[PDB]
């Protein structure tokens, strides 16, 4: 006769999940016709290579495609409690087929898909380098582009994150379904080279100032954050010694993390459109934070590069009121057997535990299976080259050269570490 909660069972706990889209690309252009030329525009007058219903590897995302992932999520039977959605959301044109306008028009129109379809579903927005006019110009004031997301975004956030994304097109955000747990998005954008408004600038918009004090208020709040952004941190895994964002701001993002990693559960970017993994370390090789960087929906690749990506979307599993990551499960399509046949089947490309044979997606974890990936023939990279594609081309291989660059780039996310990785295995 005392009103106390209700005690819940003994049972175990179910785990949270989240859901992680990234790299939509719509292409509103698309269109079958004979003239494989008039596809799509962003293929750029390119012949598109065998297109159909859901997209054709020379051209950006039909909107049947997003559709047709969206739906996926919708029907799949996974519960989640909330979404991260990092960027990218207009088709690969030149900048002249573009405009301010039409930019805020495809995000707005991938916004409202998800509201539309996810209407109680809280998701986390980061803004791409091309969701701007130009691209990748993204400036260090407030602009209709902020302006507008931060309208479009509002049924997900609070005011003070409005107040921050309209200003510099970054926010922090307590999860509403998950007490304890903060999302950072940064606008990773402003560290980009081609970046022009960020030239010579040591604190753009001031994220770095505001990141620190963020964590440093997480840290004693006794929250954990996950870090949401476009562009990664750390190597491209294609390249030799060629930072994703400028050297200057890549190493000073690196220290904010490494001092906060107590704090940091998750990192989580796009841009790449590959499935790939980093382990932040310290200088002596001790792991830090685990990050993961997502494929893209779009399929698109231009005409000199052999590989692309199935379209692909993901899910993380983790310790709920705790936030440590368990798992990752990563669904694709097979656009090929979608185009041939008409209708697509989203389907589970792989568990990341069941995998890689590891318990969980803790920075020990982790750092053990890549160590495995560097031996001679090992079959855990093989998988894991296989996967980096979501699995376009099962007879891609990866010469000592391109391994070299793979793993070193897994595992040195700074540069120091990093060269002195190149000096020992090239
Ligand atoms: C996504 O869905 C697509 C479409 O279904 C799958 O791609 C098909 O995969 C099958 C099997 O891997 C392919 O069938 C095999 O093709 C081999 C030829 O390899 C390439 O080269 C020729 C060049 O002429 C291309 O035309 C061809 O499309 C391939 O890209 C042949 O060697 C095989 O024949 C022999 O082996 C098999 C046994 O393995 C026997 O069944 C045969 O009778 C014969 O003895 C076979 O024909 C098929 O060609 C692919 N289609 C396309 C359009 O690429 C993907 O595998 C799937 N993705 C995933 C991850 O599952
Ligand atoms: C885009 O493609 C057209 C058509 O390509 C042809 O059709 C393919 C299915 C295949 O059979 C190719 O070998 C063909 O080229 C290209 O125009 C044709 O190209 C060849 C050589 O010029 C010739 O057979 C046709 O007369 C050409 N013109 C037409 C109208 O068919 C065109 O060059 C391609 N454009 C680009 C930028 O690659
Ligand atoms: C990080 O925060 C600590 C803790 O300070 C408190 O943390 C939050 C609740 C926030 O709301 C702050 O206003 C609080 O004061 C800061 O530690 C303080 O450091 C100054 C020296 O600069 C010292 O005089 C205070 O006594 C310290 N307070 C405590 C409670 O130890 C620290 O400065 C913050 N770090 C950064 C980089 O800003
Ligand atoms: C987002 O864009 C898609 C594609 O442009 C819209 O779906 C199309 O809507 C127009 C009508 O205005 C038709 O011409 C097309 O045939 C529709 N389908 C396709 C596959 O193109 C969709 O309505 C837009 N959604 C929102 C919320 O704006
Ligand atoms: N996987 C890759 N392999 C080779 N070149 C790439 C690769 N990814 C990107 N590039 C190159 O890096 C630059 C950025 O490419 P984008 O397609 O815009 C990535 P996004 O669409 O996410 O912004 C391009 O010049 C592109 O040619
Ligand atoms: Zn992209
Ligand atoms: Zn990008």
């Amino acid at each position: 006769h005392k009103l106390v909660p209700l005690a819940p069972a003994d049972r175990a706990p179910a785990v949270g999940q989240f859901w992680h889209v990234t790299d939509l690309h719509l292409d509103p252009t698309y269109h079958i016709t004979d003239d494989r030329t008039k596809v799509c525009a962003s293929s750029k007058g390119a012949n598109a290579s065998n297109p159909g219903p859901f997209g054709d590897v020379l051209c950006d995302s039909p909107y049947q495609l997003i559709l047709s992932a969206f739906d996926f999520i919708k029907n799949s039977g996974q519960e989640a409690s909330f979404m991260i959605w990092t960027g990218d959301s207009p088709p690969h044109v030149p900048v002249p087929e573009l405009s301010t306008g039409t930019v805020i028009k495809v995000i707005t129109n991938m916004t409202m898909t998800v509201q539309n379809l996810f209407p109680n579903l809280q998701v986390f927005p980061a803004l791409g380098n091309h969701d701007y006019w130009p691209q990748d110009q993204l400036p260090i004031v407030t602009s209709k582009v902020y302006s507008a997301v931060a309208d479009l975004w509002k049924p997900w956030l609070g005011e003070e994150a409005i107040s921050t994304l309209k200003k510099g097109g970054f926010y922090s955000q307590k999860v509403a379904s998950n007490p304890g747990l903060r999302i950072i998005s940064l606008n990773t954008n402003l560290y980009y080279g081609p970046n022009i408004m960020t030239l010579n600038k040591t604190d753009p918009a001031n994220q770095f100032e505001w990141l620190e004090n963020t964590l440093n208020s997480s840290l004693w709040n006794k929250e954990k954050v996950y870090i949401i952004a476009h562009v990664p941190v750390g190597y491209l895994p294609y390249a030799t010694d060629t930072p994703a964002i400028r050297q200057y701001y890549n190493e000073k993002l690196l220290d904010i993390f490494r001092r906060y990693s107590s704090v940091i559960a998750g990192q989580f970017y796009g841009h790449t459109h590959r499935d790939s993994l980093m382990v932040l370390s310290d200088k002596n090789g001790n792991p830090l934070n685990s990050v993961f960087v997502a494929p893209a929906v779009t399929p698109v690749k231009g005409v000199l590069q052999k590989e692309t990506n199935n379209p692909g979307v993901r899910l993380f599993q983790y310790k709920p009121g705790d936030y440590t990551l368990l798992d990752m499960v990563q669904y694709y399509l097979n656009l090929t057997e979608a185009n041939l046949k008409g209708e697509s089947n989203w389907t589970l490309e792989y568990v990341l535990t069941q995998a890689y044979s590891v318990a969980d997606l803790q920075p020990k974890s982790l750092y053990a299976l890549v160590q495995q990936f560097a031996t001679k023939d090992s079959k855990q990279f093989l998988k894991y080259y296989h996967y980096y594609f979501v699995s376009y081309d099962s007879s891609a291989t990866c010469d000592q050269h391109c391994k070299t660059l793979q793993v070193c780039a897994i595992m040195n996310l700074d540069s120091m570490s990093y060269d002195d990785c190149l000096k020992q295995h090239l």
